[PDB]
């Protein structure tokens, strides 16, 4: 915009690129989305009520030239470039624990308002100087599945709050370990993943998953693998609350809310992340 001087390219979606850029006016420097439905708008219109320390503040949003821009609050570094940083040492467990408390927050608030991601990874987990963490990019109602939910893979038509605990729970694997957990590079790659770590999912576990629209009797049987061997660096307090953020049925899947309650987070903490700016 003429508004806006950008700074740089700071990143890429599925429907827009975003820049690092300072309000020509004011000075502030903000992150903003440009994307080439007034429904939709409405959708979004409305994200920007939705205030918490632990959400990406939205701005502004400007319709204009056939362009839709997003202002957002700028952060300083995304989850994925910090896990890269510390892929020698690995994260230290606290600041894990407490990244994860604080996603839960974020996730248990836009959950009670009704708002869903759908499309948590750590590109768009943001985090700043503070110790902070912030859930951003929001979805609306070369792509990674690596996060996505069995159900989305399976061809559920209505998603729900489930699918974002999915996807966090992805995440704190993988912050732990220091590997992605389900590195799929295609759909069934990823559904097939899923299940040769998880096991086949089957009516006991997951009643109605043989009656989903992409699942085939034919699809391979895999037995469960140990849960020890997932996450070996994880306490058990950790790969219970994984396990629980990991079950198949949705309806199963620990909410955002019940899982800030679990005994994990007894001794949470707020650590100060050393980085690299
Ligand atoms: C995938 O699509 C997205 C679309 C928009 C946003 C968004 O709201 C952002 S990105 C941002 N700053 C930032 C991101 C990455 C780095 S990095 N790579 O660590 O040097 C540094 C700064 N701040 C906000 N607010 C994030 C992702």
């Amino acid at each position: 915009m003429e508004n806006f001087q950008k700074v740089e390219k700071i990143g890429e979606g599925t429907y827009g690129v975003v820049y690092k850029a300072r309000n020509k006016l004011t000075g502030e420097v903000v992150a903003l989305k440009k994307i080439r439905p007034s429904t939709a708008i409405r959708e979004i219109s409305l994200l920007k009520e939705l205030n918490h320390p632990n959400i990406v503040k939205l701005l502004d949003v400007i319709h204009t030239e056939n362009k839709l821009y997003l202002v957002f609050e700028f952060l300083h570094q995304d989850l994925k470039k910090f896990m890269d940083a510390s892929a020698l040492t690995g994260i230290p467990l606290p600041l894990i624990k407490s990244y994860l408390f604080q996603l839960l927050q974020g996730l248990a608030f836009c959950h009670s308002h009704r708002v869903l991601h759908r499309d948590l990874k750590p590109q768009n987990l943001l985090i700043n100087t503070e110790g902070a963490i912030k859930l951003a990019d929001f979805g609306l109602a070369v792509v990674t599945l690596w996060y996505r939910a069995p159900e989305i893979l399976l061809g559920c038509k209505y998603y729900s709050t489930a699918v974002d605990i999915w996807s966090l729970g992805c995440i704190f694997a993988e912050m732990v370990t220091r590997r992605a957990l389900f590195p799929g590079d295609s759909e069934i790659d990823q559904l097939f993943r899923i299940f040769r770590t998880l096991g086949t999912p089957d009516e006991v576990v997951w009643p109605g998953v043989t009656s989903m629209p992409d699942y085939k009797p034919s699809f391979p049987k895999w037995a469960r693998q140990d849960f020890s061997k997932v996450v070996p660096p994880l306490d058990e307090d950790g790969r219970s609350l994984l396990s629980q953020m990991l079950h198949y049925d949705p309806n199963k899947r620990i909410s955002a809310k019940a899982a800030l309650a679990h005994p994990f987070f007894q001794d949470v903490t707020k650590p100060v992340p050393h980085l690299r700016l």
